[PDB]
């Protein structure tokens, strides 16, 4: 399948070369896996989720997504127009609040709530989180981070946009979930975007145009753009049967775009999400 004139990050991680407008990729497309998507909420109603994505858990008053992140994160996982996985089913978990905030113990309570809720959801290719959200160092979240990856969930975590060394953050420094840094259109690192040896992949994340709240649409920036790229990368590969929870962050950067990266510092990978797709 091909979308033309795609939004740049999709048609970016379908070629080896920048400055390409059309998004190549199998027609399966992510059906039968499932992505979380923990975040501010999902406004469920959107016409590009096609009926595809459903509420499941809030832990605030209501439901609904009062701030518009976590529904730009969801259409980049799986909106019709805007998504990597255009017919995966997607699950919203909401832990942060409609200013974009929560604390670390309801963030904790999330995480374990997606291990054991996916033991009830029917989702045969497998399961997906993405965590575009972080703040300082804390074992107990990174903790948090690698029971859900235990689980048998693909988690991918947002390496934060403090131009910075992203072992002081969490989740982004716990070792075993893959953490994604962010690049621009001109596959330069983005100028905001963490670094450092805990990374482990980078996916476009500068202008990044999805899904907003009101049936809307915007472009933002961010390593919060960046992780849904590749956790929908992760759930349309898991879909083709390629790779598994357990193994698709290591997957990702084996079948990777390698050296094509500007501006990263020596001690940090040079790979770029890649889906390999040859007609
Ligand atoms: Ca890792």
């Amino acid at each position: 399948a091909a979308q033309t004139n795609a939004p740049w990050g999709l048609a970016r991680i379908s070629s080896t070369s920048p400055g390409t407008s059309t998004y190549y990729y199998d027609e399966s497309a992510g059906q039968g896996s499932c992505v979380y998507v923990i975040d501010t909420g999902i406004e469920a109603s959107h016409p590009e989720f096609e009926g595809r994505a459903q509420m499941v858990k809030t832990y605030y008053y209501s439901s609904r997504d009062g701030n518009g992140h976590g529904t730009h994160c969801a259409g980049t996982v799986g909106s019709r127009t805007y998504g990597v996985a255009k017919k995966t089913q997607l699950f919203g978990v909401k832990v942060l609040d409609d200013n974009g905030s929560g604390q670390y113990s309801t963030i904790i309570a999330g995480m374990d709530f997606v291990a054991s809720d996916k033991n009830n959801r029917n989702c045969p290719k497998g399961v997906v989180a993405s965590l575009s959200l972080g703040g300082g160092y804390s074992s107990s979240v990174n903790s948090a981070a690698a029971r859900l990856q235990s689980s048998g969930v693909m988690v991918a975590v947002a390496a934060g946009n403090n131009n910075a060394d992203a072992r002081n953050y969490s989740p982004a420094s716990e070792p075993s979930v893959c953490t994604v840094g962010a690049s621009d259109r001109y596959d330069r690192r983005s100028s905001f975007s963490n670094y450092g040896s805990v990374l482990d992949i980078f996916g476009p994340g500068t202008d990044i145009l999805s899904t907003w709240i009101g049936g809307s649409t915007r472009s933002i920036s961010g390593t919060s753009m960046a992780t849904p790229h590749v956790a929908g990368l992760a759930a349309y590969l898991m879909t083709l049967g390629k790779t598994t929870a357990a193994s698709a962050c290591r997957y990702i950067a084996d079948t990777a775009n390698k050296g094509d990266l500007s501006n990263i510092p020596f001690g940090t990978v040079n790979l770029l999400a890649y889906n390999n797709y040859q007609a």
